[PDB]
């Protein structure tokens, strides 16, 4: 399953739709799901969602040029071990809508230009059901 | 016949998500866009899968009149099967996505600006219906 990786070559515009399923596996402690500008390692990161089951959190930030810029922050963990999810990653021109199950979770604006990102990439303690791109 | 009211409007990268399974019996179902809640009222979105002819029609209704008709290959939804709808609103038009895959693009014939309300109705049971 991960670590997991969907190239967008021709980058993807406002109103694209990410679809993520999967499972939070037992004694899980966190996975991300990583919107990056190319293919290389350390290439700067658009969108950092980076739920942690270990500290009940989940954490939005970028980073660009290899610093981090600064942690956001949503209401709690939406997501529990031994459970499955559906997370929607919607795109529009202010920023990321981040659904989980059937309520919107947070809103990242965009801190950088959207027309950068070029892979979404999964990885950490999770099992992939499928990510499909709209 | 269910109805969900919008008093803003949808801008772009507005995501619907409609879930349900159609009665084995059934013929056909739709879901629209209106311009508001009078009756008759200007569809900017009309997406009507038919079962019994094995096609799915997207359509337009402005000034009363339907607009001409869009099809989209073959149909996919199987009498007796639940179904996953997204309706996506872009700046270029709406993406529906059935199932897994995107199944149409419907290119904007009336302004995006002036969808009030959506409706379900038909032969469907609909099962729950969010707006992203």
């Amino acid at each position: 399953n991960v670590p997991h990786k969907s190239s967008l070559p021709e980058g993807i515009r406002p109103s694209t739709v990410l679809r993520i399923r999967g499972l939070v596996p037992p004694n899980a402690s966190r996975f991300h799901v990583n919107l990056l500008c190319g293919e290389e390692q350390g290439s700067d990161a658009a969108l950092h969602f980076n739920p942690r089951l270990d500290t009940s959190e989940v954490v939005f930030n970028s980073k660009e040029q290899g610093s981090w810029g600064r942690e956001e922050r949503g209401p709690g963990v939406p997501f529990q071990r031994g459970q499955p999810f559906e997370v929607l990653i919607i795109a529009s021109d202010d920023g990321f809508k981040a659904v989980v199950g059937d309520a919107q979770y947070h809103h990242f604006r965009h801190r950088l230009p959207l027309a950068r990102v070029r892979l979404v990439e999964v990885g950490g303690d999770v099992q992939l059901d499928s990510v499909r791109i709209f």
